[PDB]
């Protein structure tokens, strides 16, 4: 192969996934790829014979500020600022090194690096590199993201303000006040990481989101105006599942027990690969899950519930005939599975994407984040799901889960989720939005050296 692309992803299950999703897809376009990943939550090697692997900042010995780093549960993030602050040495040498061993009919077309990098722009440009960005969130997160300023005058940001909660955003108004409270409730480290990964972006050869034109109609005219660079929209989910990169074993049982169930009586639940729950709350859920009398397949991971090593404060026998407990699935081939009538998610951006791309409608909880967005814009502008925005109470999450599987006042939701996925698939035919993004980003990188 002729031209090679790197690919640097953010080493959590979030960003790891669809940045192997792109991997694959530029592979299938005939690009030779490299993956500069962290020791920390690598993926499985073997599980990409086709790709070369470098991995690279945490190898021994290991620097102060990464050594005692926690390796689970959400302390591990602190990878991303102090790698964003100290790796930009060791990445120039590891890319200078990469492509002084290169063959000499094979030179690099680009970095492709995860948004949440922005200490790579300045890396590649020191080496005359162009860097893409991959952006693993929505664009309606970025036009927020950009708002922020104004939601700072406005004292949103401000968390012992808690008046306006249920109004509208002045100049936002498809957001409530809570929602950028809680999406911005970080908001100390939060304000120079986003600032920087704008600026970066900005800065940056392309853009390449993780969405479909069709699913955010109302962010194209923001990210036109805000990034000179080509912007690019694949649905990474509609080319390939991420089963590949899991960085967990699959509970593949779990299909057997699918094969068992009528078609679209099962809520798939999963809450995501970092979230925590107290056990008054945990108990409140596996309540509320028992009070809608529907089937289900929980994935629970290990340190969800704060006091357990996994799901000790259920009974045995509690959840019936009709509830299974897993660690973990390949979450996109369980959305595909004919009996799956609803996903309660925490609304992480690849899981509410799988979920739209597989047309199963949702009920939303959000740990905060591009969460409680995610859920706000799915629930209120493409009314695809329910959204439990007031916390976990046994009856509100009981009504939910019926509405959206069960109740004619749901039908609505559910064909509105069918819909959305047709739109996913005619995207990608031959002049849809995400063929012709493709075939742009193709050409594109292909003329980067020109
Ligand atoms: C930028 C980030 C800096 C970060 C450093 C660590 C820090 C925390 C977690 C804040 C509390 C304190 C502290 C110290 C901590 O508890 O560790 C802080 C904010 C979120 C974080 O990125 C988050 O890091 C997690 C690992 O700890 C990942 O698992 C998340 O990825 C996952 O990525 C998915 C794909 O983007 C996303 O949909 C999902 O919700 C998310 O859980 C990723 O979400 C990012 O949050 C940002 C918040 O503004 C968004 O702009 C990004 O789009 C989004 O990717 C991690
Ligand atoms: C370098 C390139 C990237 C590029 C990718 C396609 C892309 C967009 C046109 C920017 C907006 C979103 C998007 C997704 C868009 O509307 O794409 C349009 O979507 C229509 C269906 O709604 C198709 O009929 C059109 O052919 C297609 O151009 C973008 C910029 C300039 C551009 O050449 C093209
Ligand atoms: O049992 C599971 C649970 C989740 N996932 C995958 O883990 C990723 C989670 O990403 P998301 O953006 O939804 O949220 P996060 O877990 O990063 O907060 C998605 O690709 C899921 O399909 C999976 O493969 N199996």
């Amino acid at each position: 192969r002729r031209r090679r692309i790197i690919l640097f992803p953010v080493p959590f299950q979030g960003h790891i996934n669809p940045i192997l999703q792109l991997a694959n897809v530029l592979y299938s376009k005939g690009f030779s790829i490299t993956i500069f990943h962290t020791n920390f939550n690598k993926p499985k090697t073997s599980n990409y014979p086709h790709f070369t692997f470098r991995f690279i900042l945490d190898n021994d010995p290991q620097d102060e500020r990464i050594s005692n780093l926690p390796t689970h549960g959400p302390l591990a993030g602190m990878r991303i600022p102090i790698i964003n602050e100290h790796g930009a040495d060791e990445l120039r040498r590891e890319l200078e090194l990469l492509m002084l061993a290169s063959e000499e009919d094979e030179e690099v077309s680009c970095l492709i690096t995860d948004a949440l990098w922005y200490f790579a722009q300045s890396v590649a440009d020191s080496l005359n590199l162009r860097r893409l960005v991959l952006m693993t969130s929505s664009l309606f997160n970025f036009h927020a993201h950009v708002s922020l300023p104004q939601f700072d005058e406005l004292g949103y940001l401000d968390p012992d303000d808690k008046t306006r909660l249920e109004e509208q955003a002045s100049g936002f108004p498809m957001l409530k006040v809570k929602d950028i409270k809680s999406a911005y409730s970080n908001w100390q480290i939060l304000k120079e990481i986003l600032g920087k990964m704008i600026k970066q972006t900005k800065a940056s050869s392309g853009v390449i989101w993780n969405s479909f034109k069709e699913l955010e109609e109302s962010e194209l005219e923001t990210v036109i105006r805000e990034i000179p660079a080509p912007s690019f929209l694949i649905p990474l989910p509609k080319h390939l599942t991420a089963s590949s990169s899991s960085l967990l074993d699959h509970d593949r049982t779990v299909f057997q027990w699918l094969d068992q169930q009528p078609p679209s009586s099962v809520l798939y639940v999963s809450f995501g690969s970092t979230s925590e729950v107290d056990e008054k709350d945990f108990l409140e859920i596996a309540r509320g899950l028992v009070d809608s009398k529907q089937s289900f397949l929980w994935v629970v991971r290990p340190g969800f519930v704060k006091g357990s090593t996994w799901v000790e404060p259920l009974p045995d026998g509690f959840l019936g005939e009709r509830g299974r407990i897993v660690k973990w699935v390949p979450q996109q081939e369980v959305l595909a599975h004919g009996a799956i009538g609803a996903f309660w998610t925490h609304s992480g951006w690849n899981s509410t994407l799988e979920s739209v791309c597989e047309g199963v409608p949702m009920i939303f909880s959000d740990f905060g984040l591009d969460q409680p967005l995610n859920a706000r814009y799915m629930s209120d502008v493409l009314k695809v799901g329910v959204y439990l925005e007031n916390g976990w109470e046994r009856g509100e999450i009981a009504n939910a889960i019926r509405r959206v599987m069960v109740d004619e006042e749901g039908e609505y939701i559910r064909q509105n989720a069918r819909v959305l996925k047709q739109k996913a698939d005619v995207s990608l035919m031959k002049g849809g939005s995400s063929y012709e993004s493709l075939e742009s980003l193709v050409s594109y990188i292909s003329s980067l050296l020109e």
